[PDB]
RNA sequence: GCCCGGAUAGCUCAGUCGGUAGAGCAGGGGAUUGAAAAUCCCCGUGUCCUUGGUUCGAUUCCGAGUCUGGGCAC
RNA sequence: CGGAUAGCUCAGUCGGUAGAGCAGGGGAUUGAAAAUCCCCGUGUCCUUGGUUCGAUUCCGAGUCCGGGC
């Protein structure tokens, strides 16, 4: 049984993952997937650093563009949509190549993800109820009480993942722990996986700060304000939270300066990247690629495929 | 001789702010100093005190006019007199807050009387001044008046227009008249000014304060304005800073962007006029708006 | 020119009743199970502007100098 | 094929260190004043070589742009 195959091309934002994927598309049979977060949202274009139309005629990205930004993705709709897609394009004898930043979902489609209960707005409501009046604390000790392992590894001060272990509970009357013991099925491809990134750290840096000028030229304010117009979007929508919309969400709110909002959208992109790299290093089978030499990563792949 | 508090700043500078806090320890009634803070639904877009802050501190001269009535420097002078008057038989004292200079010049030193505006008769000269240009009308004005001619400049046409109009209603000439005085204020007065650190904090103030009531549906109160049917450029209160760009954008001349940007630059502009008014201006006590505990203290020593 | 204030970490600034210092932000490392561009954890780095006076000891109090922001004067 | 000069859009230096609008700064202010006016400039002329007493300018080469196959 020949397990089909599939690329992985990983890399921070400014890495030039797009660019040589699209090169990659003219010689090797595949079909590209985003493993984006936020490139997955209508009307979010100039600062996700989505792929243009021209872009989009040479070389077809799938899972962009299925959300609208009130709507919520998640890790398990992705893996989900993620395997369907993977099927279509092995079908018809061609490779996928999963291209995108957001490593949790390439860890989720990779290594499986445990059968748990979705969100619950209402028992997410009710949680944030009472954080407000008892704080977090008190919600990480009820946690210390019926799940005592996700306790320990859960931080009393990360309201995301308590909340999270929490509403598992509260849902199904199983803990995380208990529910999680049941394993991720692993993924039945034969996965090439590479991560293309800048020489060093400084030229991280100095590619983000540029690529943060050209989107203000662009038209990003402009863009932001149509979502800002719409009057039903706020800043708990994973969406919003994207950087740097975020930080032009609070321009237009008129809670910072344009030097202000300039200055901490670099920082949350930079930021980003840092922890994109993280995720990198700890990450098992990655081939190296460099950002600067687009003519010998595309090479590499070639023949290591 | 009863007292009076002048509270006079910039845009953007926290006046209402230490305004309400002021009400809370001497014993003061708040009159409003400003020429678009008279107009009635126009509220967002010149920073009127909210009902809460109107609530705590009542403020007197808000909303005593449609936007389309012209208001002046005369009406403002009588209105404060009279509103002072029941202050002070009231036992308190009158605190005028507010950032229109112009206002609080005309009542502390008076104005020299004169007549009205004759909108016939400024019919007749932006009539004339588009036939044969604003240079002749000031050959007009140095041929019966040299003083003025001397003192307002041929590209000045609101001044030039005034003084023409003056001698047309009367046949006597401004200068004949301005040599007449006021009627400078019955009271003794405690001029502050509360201004920022820097310009370029003043600045930043003001960009945020803007987006802040863009985000607040200045437009559609705008729009509102602008649904009537009735109110012009040539208006006082549609030439405010904010408004009259508004208004560009909604007759289709200008784009969203360009608004912003021509309405930031307007309300800084606004801004830097009004501390020149203030610089040199006579026994004023200046103020740190960044440092309203400290501001409020300097206030309750003078006084 | 005169008067007032500021000067302390890569940035904003708190503080040291005189015993040579710490918050946020930036930066670094790490965690990551249906919000992940999310949400968190851990770690840095100082001629305390210069100089003189008082002092056992001064970044701190005092004087002077320099740079910066205001006001006043033109 | 083109463009790179002020915070922004740009003009200009027949080779001798540069203006225009806008922004910005200073000023005036007598019944429209959030109005109406007046005054002032903001400079590694992208980098590097060549030619030159002198190059931002002329001529190469680099780099970034925006356009044409
Ligand atoms: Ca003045
Ligand atoms: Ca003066
Ligand atoms: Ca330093
Ligand atoms: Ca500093
Ligand atoms: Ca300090
Ligand atoms: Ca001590
Ligand atoms: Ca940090
Ligand atoms: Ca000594
Ligand atoms: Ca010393
Ligand atoms: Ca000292
Ligand atoms: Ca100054
Ligand atoms: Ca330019
Ligand atoms: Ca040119
Ligand atoms: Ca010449
Ligand atoms: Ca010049
Ligand atoms: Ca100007
Ligand atoms: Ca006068
Ligand atoms: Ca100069
Ligand atoms: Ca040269
Ligand atoms: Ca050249
Ligand atoms: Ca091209
Ligand atoms: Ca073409």
């Amino acid at each position: 049984a020949s397990l089909p195959k599939a690329i992985f091309l990983m890399g921070p934002t400014a890495s030039g993952k797009t660019a040589l994927a699209i090169e990659l598309r003219k010689i090797l049979p595949v079909e590209l997937i985003s493993v984006d977060s936020a490139l997955i949202y209508k009307g979010m274009d100039i600062g996700t650093a989505k792929p243009n139309a021209e872009e989009l005629l040479a070389a077809p990205h799938r899972l962009l563009d299925i959300r609208d930004p009130s709507q919520a993705y998640s890790a398990a709709d992705f893996r989900r949509d993620a395997l369907a897609e993977m099927a279509d394009i092995t079908a018809a004898g061609r490779i996928p190549l999963l291209v995108g930043g957001t490593m949790l979902y390439f860890k989720a489609l990779l290594e499986g993800l445990s059968p748990l209960p979705s969100a619950d707005p209402e028992v997410r409501a009710r949680i944030e109820q009472q954080a407000a009046e008892q704080g977090w604390e008190s919600l990480h000790r009820q946690l210390q009480e019926v799940d005592p392992v996700a306790a320990a590894r859960i931080h009393p001060n990360d309201p995301q993942r308590l909340s999270r272990a929490l509403e598992v509970f509260f849902i199904s009357g199983k803990t995380l722990t208990e529910l999680t013991q049941t394993s991720g099925d692993a993924l039945p491809y034969q996965v090439h996986q590479f991560a293309i990134a800048p020489a060093s750290r400084e030229l991280l840096h100095q590619r983000i700060e540029q690529r943060f000028h050209q989107m203000l030229a662009s038209g990003f304010e402009a863009e932001v304000r149509a979502l800002f117009a719409r009057g039903d979007l706020h800043t708990d929508l994973p969406s919003i939270r994207c950087v740097g919309y975020r930080q032009m969400w609070s321009y237009l709110e008129g809670e910072i300066s344009y030097d202000e909002m300039v200055y901490r959208g670099v920082c949350a992109t930079r930021q980003l990247a840092k922890r994109q790299i993280t995720w990198l290093r700890g990450w098992e089978g990655v081939h190296w690629l460099d950002s600067e030499k687009p003519e010998q990563a595309r090479d590499e792949v070639l023949q290591v495929v």
